[PDB]
Protein backbone atom coordinates (compact mmCIF):
# COMPACT_ATOMS: atom_id res chain seq x y z
CA UNK A 1 0.00 0.00 0.00
CA UNK A 2 3.13 2.51 0.12
CA UNK A 3 3.97 2.89 -3.25
CA UNK A 4 7.33 4.90 -1.78
CA UNK A 5 8.46 1.85 0.09
CA UNK A 6 8.19 -0.62 -2.90
CA UNK A 7 9.90 1.27 -5.19
CA UNK A 8 12.48 1.69 -2.74
CA UNK A 9 12.82 -1.83 -1.44
CA UNK A 10 12.92 -2.99 -5.55
CA UNK A 11 15.84 -0.60 -6.04
CA UNK A 12 17.78 -2.46 -3.05
CA UNK A 13 16.93 -5.81 -4.08
CA UNK A 14 17.83 -4.96 -7.82
CA UNK A 15 21.44 -3.79 -6.33
CA UNK A 16 21.74 -6.82 -4.13
CA UNK A 17 21.66 -9.27 -7.43
CA UNK A 18 25.34 -7.81 -8.12
CA UNK A 19 26.39 -9.74 -4.94
CA UNK A 20 27.93 -13.33 -5.55
CA UNK A 21 26.08 -16.30 -2.86
CA UNK A 22 33.09 -10.43 -8.91
CA UNK A 23 30.84 -7.83 -10.66
CA UNK A 24 31.88 -4.38 -8.65
CA UNK A 25 35.49 -3.86 -6.62
CA UNK A 26 35.31 -5.28 -2.80
CA UNK A 27 34.82 -1.34 -1.31
CA UNK A 28 32.14 -1.36 -3.57
CA UNK A 29 30.87 -4.88 -2.22
CA UNK A 30 31.42 -3.52 1.80
CA UNK A 31 29.30 -0.72 0.97
CA UNK A 32 26.70 -2.37 -1.08
CA UNK A 33 25.96 -4.57 1.77
CA UNK A 34 25.60 -2.30 4.14
CA UNK A 35 22.85 -0.67 2.78
CA UNK A 36 21.18 -3.91 1.50
CA UNK A 37 21.04 -4.96 5.30
CA UNK A 38 19.06 -1.79 6.27
CA UNK A 39 15.42 -1.92 7.34
CA UNK A 40 13.49 0.56 6.05
CA UNK A 41 10.34 0.39 8.52
CA UNK A 42 12.45 1.72 10.71
CA UNK A 43 13.58 4.92 11.39
CA UNK A 44 17.54 4.32 12.44
CA UNK A 45 17.39 2.23 9.44
CA UNK A 46 16.04 4.76 7.17
CA UNK A 47 18.72 7.00 8.60
CA UNK A 48 21.41 4.21 8.09
CA UNK A 49 20.28 4.18 4.02
CA UNK A 50 20.70 7.91 3.29
CA UNK A 51 24.29 7.57 5.00
CA UNK A 52 25.12 3.82 3.06
CA UNK A 53 23.65 5.35 -0.06
CA UNK A 54 25.52 8.69 -0.26
CA UNK A 55 28.92 6.21 0.46
CA UNK A 56 28.10 4.05 -2.59
CA UNK A 57 27.89 7.15 -4.59
CA UNK A 58 30.57 9.02 -3.62
CA UNK A 59 32.71 5.73 -4.26
CA UNK A 60 31.23 5.59 -7.25
CA UNK A 61 32.50 9.05 -8.75
CA UNK A 62 36.05 7.45 -7.30
CA UNK A 63 35.86 4.50 -9.52
CA UNK A 64 34.79 6.26 -12.54
CA UNK A 65 37.34 9.29 -12.16
CA UNK A 66 40.04 6.20 -11.35
CA UNK A 67 39.13 4.36 -14.96
CA UNK A 68 40.02 7.60 -17.14
CA UNK A 69 43.49 7.99 -15.42
CA UNK A 70 46.74 6.55 -16.89
CA UNK A 71 49.51 5.80 -14.47
CA UNK A 72 51.94 6.36 -17.32
CA UNK A 73 50.70 9.98 -18.44
CA UNK A 74 50.19 10.67 -14.86
CA UNK A 75 53.82 9.68 -13.13
CA UNK A 76 55.71 11.43 -16.59
CA UNK A 77 53.21 14.45 -15.29
CA UNK A 78 54.77 14.29 -11.61
CA UNK A 79 58.51 14.23 -12.36
CA UNK A 80 58.03 17.19 -14.93
CA UNK A 81 56.40 19.47 -12.07
CA UNK A 82 59.34 18.42 -9.98
CA UNK A 83 62.13 19.24 -12.20
CA UNK A 84 60.21 22.44 -12.61
CA UNK A 85 61.08 23.34 -9.18
CA UNK A 86 64.61 22.64 -10.15
CA UNK A 87 64.59 19.41 -8.24
CA UNK A 88 65.02 15.44 -9.23
CA UNK A 89 63.56 12.35 -7.76
CA UNK A 90 66.49 9.42 -9.15
CA UNK A 91 64.26 6.43 -8.36
CA UNK A 92 64.03 4.43 -5.48
CA UNK A 93 67.02 2.42 -4.93
CA UNK A 94 68.85 5.85 -6.25
CA UNK A 95 67.29 8.22 -3.97
CA UNK A 96 67.97 6.19 -0.65
CA UNK A 97 71.40 5.55 -1.06
CA UNK A 98 71.89 9.92 -1.59
CA UNK A 99 69.72 11.03 1.38
CA UNK A 100 71.82 8.06 3.15
CA UNK A 101 74.95 9.45 1.78
CA UNK A 102 73.67 12.94 2.49
CA UNK A 103 72.81 11.70 6.19
CA UNK A 104 76.34 10.90 6.40
CA UNK A 105 78.07 13.93 5.78
CA UNK A 106 75.85 15.96 7.90
CA UNK A 107 74.53 14.08 11.18
CA UNK A 108 77.73 14.41 13.31
CA UNK A 109 76.71 18.43 12.65
CA UNK A 110 79.30 19.13 9.64
CA UNK A 111 78.80 21.96 7.74
CA UNK A 112 79.50 22.05 3.67
CA UNK A 113 79.18 24.38 1.17
CA UNK A 114 76.36 23.05 -1.71
CA UNK A 115 79.80 22.26 -3.82
CA UNK A 116 81.68 20.32 -1.50
CA UNK A 117 78.57 18.48 -0.59
CA UNK A 118 77.44 17.16 -3.67
CA UNK A 119 81.16 16.01 -4.39
CA UNK A 120 81.11 13.73 -0.89
CA UNK A 121 77.92 12.49 -2.37
CA UNK A 122 78.77 11.90 -5.66
CA UNK A 123 82.02 10.05 -4.82
CA UNK A 124 80.58 7.98 -2.99
CA UNK A 125 78.01 7.02 -5.41
CA UNK A 126 79.91 5.92 -8.29
CA UNK A 127 80.36 2.09 -7.15
CA UNK A 128 76.97 1.33 -6.98
CA UNK A 129 75.26 3.67 -9.58
CA UNK A 130 77.54 5.38 -12.09
CA UNK A 131 75.14 7.98 -14.34
CA UNK A 132 75.41 10.12 -10.74
CA UNK A 133 76.04 13.46 -11.87
CA UNK A 134 76.90 16.62 -10.00
CA UNK A 135 74.27 17.89 -11.58
CA UNK A 136 71.15 15.26 -10.67
CA UNK A 137 72.59 15.16 -6.70
CA UNK A 138 72.16 18.99 -7.20
CA UNK A 139 68.67 18.86 -7.38
CA UNK A 140 68.04 16.16 -4.51
CA UNK A 141 70.28 19.18 -2.63
CA UNK A 142 67.42 21.56 -4.17
CA UNK A 143 64.78 19.27 -3.05
CA UNK A 144 65.80 19.03 0.65
CA UNK A 145 66.15 23.28 0.37
CA UNK A 146 62.72 23.20 -0.87
CA UNK A 147 61.78 21.34 2.23
CA UNK A 148 63.30 23.47 4.61
CA UNK A 149 66.17 20.71 5.89
CA UNK A 150 69.15 22.91 5.92
CA UNK A 151 70.25 25.48 8.01
CA UNK A 152 72.66 28.12 6.40
CA UNK A 153 74.89 30.18 6.88
CA UNK A 154 76.16 33.36 4.67
CA UNK A 155 79.81 34.13 3.99
CA UNK A 156 82.01 36.17 2.49
CA UNK A 157 84.59 36.06 -0.36
CA UNK A 158 83.48 32.17 0.07
CA UNK A 159 80.52 30.22 -0.25
CA UNK A 160 77.91 29.56 1.72
CA UNK A 161 77.85 26.61 4.40
CA UNK A 162 74.69 24.28 4.95
CA UNK A 163 73.83 22.14 7.87
CA UNK A 164 71.02 19.33 8.32
CA UNK A 165 68.56 21.18 11.39
CA UNK A 166 68.51 19.10 14.93
CA UNK A 167 65.05 17.86 13.63
CA UNK A 168 66.25 16.35 10.20
CA UNK A 169 69.83 14.42 11.27
CA UNK A 170 68.19 10.41 11.14
CA UNK A 171 66.61 9.20 8.18
CA UNK A 172 63.49 8.55 9.53
CA UNK A 173 62.78 12.38 9.82
CA UNK A 174 65.19 13.23 6.54
CA UNK A 175 62.70 10.69 4.36
CA UNK A 176 59.88 11.68 5.94
CA UNK A 177 60.31 15.30 4.85
CA UNK A 178 61.65 14.32 1.89
CA UNK A 179 58.32 12.48 0.76
CA UNK A 180 56.23 15.47 1.97
CA UNK A 181 57.82 17.86 -0.31
CA UNK A 182 57.53 15.62 -3.26
CA UNK A 183 53.85 15.54 -2.22
CA UNK A 184 53.65 19.33 -1.44
CA UNK A 185 54.67 19.43 -5.48
CA UNK A 186 52.03 17.10 -6.46
CA UNK A 187 49.56 19.39 -5.02
CA UNK A 188 51.22 22.80 -6.58
CA UNK A 189 50.76 20.53 -10.30
CA UNK A 190 47.01 19.99 -9.06
CA UNK A 191 47.58 15.80 -9.12
CA UNK A 192 45.71 13.93 -6.29
CA UNK A 193 47.43 11.02 -5.83
CA UNK A 194 46.75 7.64 -3.69
CA UNK A 195 48.90 6.17 -0.51
CA UNK A 196 49.40 2.88 -3.17
CA UNK A 197 50.45 4.61 -5.92
CA UNK A 198 52.56 6.95 -3.83
CA UNK A 199 54.13 4.01 -2.34
CA UNK A 200 54.54 2.79 -5.44
CA UNK A 201 56.09 5.79 -7.21
CA UNK A 202 58.85 6.52 -4.34
CA UNK A 203 59.76 2.93 -2.77
CA UNK A 204 58.80 0.68 -5.49
CA UNK A 205 56.10 -1.52 -3.54
CA UNK A 206 53.04 -1.18 -1.66
CA UNK A 207 54.53 -1.63 1.25
CA UNK A 208 54.16 2.12 2.55
CA UNK A 209 50.90 3.01 2.02
CA UNK A 210 50.57 4.06 6.05
CA UNK A 211 53.53 6.31 6.09
CA UNK A 212 52.30 8.02 2.46
CA UNK A 213 48.69 8.45 4.23
CA UNK A 214 50.14 9.75 7.13
CA UNK A 215 51.39 13.11 5.25
CA UNK A 216 48.88 13.03 2.92
CA UNK A 217 46.62 13.35 6.06
CA UNK A 218 48.80 16.36 7.30
CA UNK A 219 49.07 17.96 3.90
CA UNK A 220 45.59 17.71 2.33
CA UNK A 221 41.66 18.04 3.38
CA UNK A 222 39.90 15.00 1.50
CA UNK A 223 38.04 16.19 -1.21
CA UNK A 224 34.32 16.51 -0.43
CA UNK A 225 31.54 14.59 -2.72
CA UNK A 226 30.62 17.44 -5.00
CA UNK A 227 33.98 18.43 -5.81
CA UNK A 228 34.51 14.98 -6.97
CA UNK A 229 31.46 15.50 -9.08
CA UNK A 230 33.12 18.56 -10.29
CA UNK A 231 36.35 16.56 -11.52
CA UNK A 232 34.06 14.18 -13.33
CA UNK A 233 32.35 16.49 -15.68
CA UNK A 234 35.81 17.76 -16.58
CA UNK A 235 37.41 14.59 -16.86
CA UNK A 236 33.94 14.35 -19.49
CA UNK A 237 34.18 17.37 -21.10
CA UNK A 238 37.67 16.70 -22.42
CA UNK A 239 36.63 13.23 -23.44
CA UNK A 240 33.41 14.16 -24.93
CA UNK A 241 31.91 11.32 -23.19
CA UNK A 242 30.89 8.56 -25.53
CA UNK A 243 28.77 6.92 -22.91
CA UNK A 244 26.79 9.53 -21.92
CA UNK A 245 28.02 9.11 -17.96
CA UNK A 246 27.09 12.95 -17.57
CA UNK A 247 23.44 11.32 -17.45
CA UNK A 248 24.03 10.28 -14.02
CA UNK A 249 25.16 13.49 -12.95
CA UNK A 250 21.27 14.81 -11.68
CA UNK A 251 21.80 11.39 -9.48
CA UNK A 252 24.74 12.46 -7.62
CA UNK A 253 23.85 15.84 -6.62
CA UNK A 254 20.99 14.47 -5.19
CA UNK A 255 23.23 12.06 -3.08
CA UNK A 256 25.72 14.86 -2.52
CA UNK A 257 23.37 16.76 -0.49
CA UNK A 258 22.50 14.11 1.65
CA UNK A 259 23.89 15.16 5.13
CA UNK A 260 25.79 12.31 6.38
CA UNK A 261 26.14 13.97 9.54
CA UNK A 262 24.87 12.73 13.05
CA UNK A 263 22.69 15.70 14.48
CA UNK A 264 20.89 14.99 10.93
CA UNK A 265 17.25 15.12 10.12
CA UNK A 266 15.55 11.69 9.08
CA UNK A 267 14.26 11.45 5.55
CA UNK A 268 10.67 11.27 4.04
CA UNK A 269 9.78 8.12 2.71
CA UNK A 270 9.66 10.46 -0.60
CA UNK A 271 13.72 11.33 0.15
CA UNK A 272 14.33 7.63 0.38
CA UNK A 273 12.77 6.36 -2.18
CA UNK A 274 14.58 9.24 -4.77
CA UNK A 275 18.03 8.65 -2.94
CA UNK A 276 17.66 4.73 -3.58
CA UNK A 277 16.37 5.47 -7.20
CA UNK A 278 19.65 7.54 -7.47
CA UNK A 279 21.63 5.14 -6.28
CA UNK A 280 20.48 2.31 -8.38
CA UNK A 281 21.01 4.29 -11.69
CA UNK A 282 24.48 5.31 -10.86
CA UNK A 283 25.82 1.89 -9.22
CA UNK A 284 24.16 0.28 -12.98
CA UNK A 285 25.82 3.04 -15.00
CA UNK A 286 29.34 2.31 -13.11
CA UNK A 287 28.68 -1.03 -13.69
CA UNK A 288 28.30 -0.35 -17.44
CA UNK A 289 30.51 1.49 -18.19
CA UNK A 290 33.11 -0.65 -16.87
CA UNK A 291 32.02 -3.80 -18.60
CA UNK A 292 31.24 -1.98 -22.25
CA UNK A 293 34.54 0.42 -22.08
CA UNK A 294 37.73 -1.07 -21.50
Amino acid sequence: ENKHYEVAKKCVEDLALYLKPSALSRPMQRKLVTLVNCQLVEEEGRVRAMRAARSLGERTVTELILQHQNPQQLSANLWAAVRARGCQFLGPAMQEEALKLVLLALEDGSALSRKVLVLFVVQRLEPRFPQASKTSIGHVVQLLYRASCFKVTKRDEDSSLMQLKEEFRSYEALRREHDAQIVHIAMEAGLRISPEQWSSLLYGDLAHKSHMQSIIDKLQSPESFAKSVQELTIVLQRTGDPANLNRLRPHLELLANIDPNPDAVSPTWEQLENAMVAVKTVVHGLVDFIQNYS
